[PDB]
C-alpha cells in the first residue's frame, strides 16, 4: 500500500502568469488541471499545500510526505531539484499534454483521471522507481560554489543540488568554444576542445544527451550507400537500423553509469581529441575556461572557470524515489 | 602580376598582451613572426601600418591596397569582417603554427619564408580565390541592429558585417533551448526547436558546421554491425566509409549555397521537427526567442529576440578576394 496524509504540490508558472506577475487557453487549461488534482487529493483526506517557484522551499518539502509536480519535466526537475532524501516520493502530473512532453510525469490518462492513480496507490497497483542522480564535488582554486537559480586553494565540497537529467559544462557565450582537461574513472588527463560536455543519467539519456548523439535517418542513408560504394536495402530498413542504433543511446534510470559526451569537439592537427561518448562511474573536469558555468537540469548554475575542479559521480543515497503506473 | 604599395597588418593580441593590457614563449614567437613579416614587406618598398583590435578601423583598410592578418582564422575572420569590397585582397599569415590552425592563412612555409610568397605575388605564381560570404537582413518588430563586438514595425536593413564562416542563432544561455520559425528558399514556415542553427559558407563548412554534423568512426562502426544484424568489413574499411561521408559535409568556398543545419533539434510527439541540414540559396528565420543573439564568425553579435526577422543569402558583391599558394 501507499497513501500520504500531507502533500505539497508545486505548479509550473504559465506564460500568462510570467507576464502578469493564444496564451490564455494555455493558462485556463493548466489551472483546470491543478484544480482537478487538488480536489482529487482533498477528496481523499489529504492536507495539500499548493506553491509556485519561490514558495516551494525545502521547508515545504520536509512538511509533506510526498511532492507533486503539476507541470512538465522542468517542473519535475524543479521539484526533484529540492529533494535529497531517497525515501521521499516525487511525483509529476503532465498538466498540459498538448505542450508539456512530461517524460518524467505519469501517463496522461491520470491527468483528468487523477483519483484513479490515487486508488492505484492505496492499493499498490504500481511500482517504485529510484532514478539515479548525479552529484558534484567542486574543488580547486578561486571556485565559487554559490548556486544560481537560472529561472530568475580549497578542497572538495558538495554542491547543493543533485542532477537528475544531466550536468552541462561550457562557456556561457554560446560561440566561445570550451577548453578543459577531463578524467574518466580516474584516467590520465585529456585536453578536449568542444562546445561543451553533457553528463546525463539514464533519466536524461533521453533528454539533452539524446539530441546530441542521435543520428539522422539521412546520415544513415548516406553512410550505407557509401558502404556498398566504398546486400542493399530500402526505406523500411533505414529505420530498422537507425533506431537500433539510437536505442543504444538510452539506458535504464536505475543503472548507475554516467553517460558523458563531448559536444562538438574540434578535430585537426593542433587539437587532437579523444572519444565522443562512453559510459563511466566517475568523471573529473579541470576548467581551463574563461567564463563557463556548470548547468544542472537546465535550472541551477555554478561558476566554473579556470583552476576549478568539478568531479561527478553517482551515489545511491541520491536515487530519486519515483513511482510508475500502467 | 600583383604587388601593393600600401599594406595594413592586423596582428592578433596574444594572451600575454591580453593580461598586460608558458604564455611568454607564446608571445615571443608571435612577435618573431610579425617582425619577419613587416621587415620582409619593408624590404620590398611597401609602406606598412601595423595595428591591433581597436586601431584596425575601416579607415586603415581604405588606405591600404591590401590587408594582412598576422594570427589565425580568428584574425582572418577579424580582418575579413571589416572588408566589404570584393576587390580588396585579404591575406592571412599563420603566425603561430603550433597553436593557430590557420585554415584561412597561407601555407606554413610562408610564415618564416615570407619574401617567397611576395615574389610569388610580383610574379603571379599564385591564384585568386573569392570566397563567398553570407549577408544578413533584419526586419520585424522591436529589432536592434547595432552590432556588438564580442571581443570586448520596421523594414529590412542590411547589417554591417558579412559572415565568412557562419552565422550562429540561438539563446545566449547555453541551456535554454531555442524556438523560431524558419523558411528556406522561400518555403512554408516550419517551427523548429533546437540548441541553435548554423548557416555556414563553404569556407566555414570546415569550421563550426563540420563538428556539428560530422559522425564518429564509432557511430559508423555501430551502424554497420547493426546493419548486418538488422558483406562485412574491418577497421580499414570503417575509415574509407566514414570520411567519404564526412567529405560530403564540405563544399568549395566559391560555391554560393548556404549550408544550414539544425543544432540538436528536439524529437517527440509535441515537437515534430524538419531536417538536420541541407543546402540553400536563401534562409529566413523568425525569432520566437526570449534572449537569443545572431553571432557572425564568432565575433560580432546582434540582438535577435521575438518578432525580429533575419534573412540570410549570398550576394556576389560579398565574395572575399583571397589568394592561394602551392
Ligand atoms: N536541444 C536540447 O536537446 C535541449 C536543450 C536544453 C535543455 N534540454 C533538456 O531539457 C531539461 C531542462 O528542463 P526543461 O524540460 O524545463 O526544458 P525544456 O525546454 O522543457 O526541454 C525540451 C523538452 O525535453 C523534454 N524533457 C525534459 N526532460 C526530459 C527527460 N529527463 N527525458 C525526456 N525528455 C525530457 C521536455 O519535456 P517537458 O515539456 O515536459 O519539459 C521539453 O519539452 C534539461 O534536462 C535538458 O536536458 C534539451
Ligand atoms: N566547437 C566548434 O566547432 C566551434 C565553436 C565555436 C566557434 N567555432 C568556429 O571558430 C570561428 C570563430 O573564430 P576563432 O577561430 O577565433 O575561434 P577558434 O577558437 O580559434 O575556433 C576553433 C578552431 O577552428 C579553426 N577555424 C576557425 N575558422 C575556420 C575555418 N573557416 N575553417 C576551418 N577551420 C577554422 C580555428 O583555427 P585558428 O586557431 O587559426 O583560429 C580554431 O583553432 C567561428 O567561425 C566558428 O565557426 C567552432
Ligand atoms: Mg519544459
Ligand atoms: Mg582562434
Amino acid at each position: 500500500g501507499f497513501r500520504p496524509s500531507r502533500v505539497v504540490v508545486v505548479a509550473k508558472t504559465t506564460r500568462y502568469e510570467f507576464e502578469q506577475q493564444g496564451l490564455l487557453e494555455r493558462h485556463h487549461i493548466h489551472t483546470k488541471n491543478v484544480e482537478h488534482i487538488i480536489d482529487s487529493l482533498r477528496n481523499e483526506g489529504i492536507e495539500v499545500r499548493l506553491v509556485k517557484r519561490r514558495e516551494y522551499d525545502e521547508e515545504t518539502v520536509r512538511w509533506a510526505d510526498a511532492v507533486i509536480a503539476a507541470g512538465g519535466d522542468g517542473t519535475m526537475l524543479l521539484a526533484a531539484s529540492k529533494v535529497l532524501d531517497r525515501l521521499k516520493p516525487v511525483i509529476g502530473v503532465n498538466t498540459d499534454p498538448e505542450r508539456s512532453e512530461g517524460h518524467l510525469c505519469l501517463p496522461v490518462r491520470y491527468t483528468h483521471s487523477f483519483p484513479e492513480a490515487l486508488q492505484k496507490f492505496y492499493r499498490g497497483e504500481f511500482r517504485w522507481l529510484w532514478r539515479q542522480r548525479i552529484r558534484l564535488y567542486l574543488e580547486g582554486t578561486g571556485i565559487n560554489p554559490v548556486p544560481v537559480d537560472l529561472h530568475e586553494a580549497s578542497g572538495p565540497q558538495l554542491l547543493p543540488v543533485r542532477a537528475l537529467n544531466e550536468v552541462f559544462i561550457g562557456e556561457s557565450l554560446s560561440s566561445r568554444a570550451s577548453y578543459y582537461e577531463i578524467s574518466v574513472d580516474d584516467g590520465p588527463w585529456e585536453k578536449q576542445k568542444s562546445s561543451g560536455l553533457n553528463l546525463c543519467t539514464g533519466t536524461g539519456s533521453k533528454a539533452w544527451s539524446f539530441n546530441i548523439n542521435r543520428v539522422a535517418t539521412q546520415a544513415v542513408e548516406d553512410v550505407l550507400n557509401i558502404a556498398k560504394r566504398q546486400l542493399p536495402l530500402n526505406r523500411e530498413l533505414v529505420e530498422k537500423v537507425t533506431n537500433e542504433y539510437n536505442e543504444s543511446l538510452l539506458y535504464s534510470p536505475e543503472e548507475p553509469k554516467i553517460l558523458f559526451s563531448i559536444r562538438e569537439p574540434i578535430a585537426n592537427r593542433v587539437f587532437s581529441s579523444s572519444r565522443q561518448r562512453c559510459f563511466s562511474s566517475k568523471v573529473c573536469v579541470r576548467s581551463r575556461c574563461w567564463d563557463a558555468c556548470m548547468v544542472v537540469d537546465g535550472g541551477t548554475s555554478f561558476e566554473f572557470n579556470d583552476g576549478a575542479i568539478a568531479s561527478m559521480m553517482i551515489n545511491k543515497e541520491d536515487e530519486l524515489r519515483t513511482v510508475l503506473l500502467e
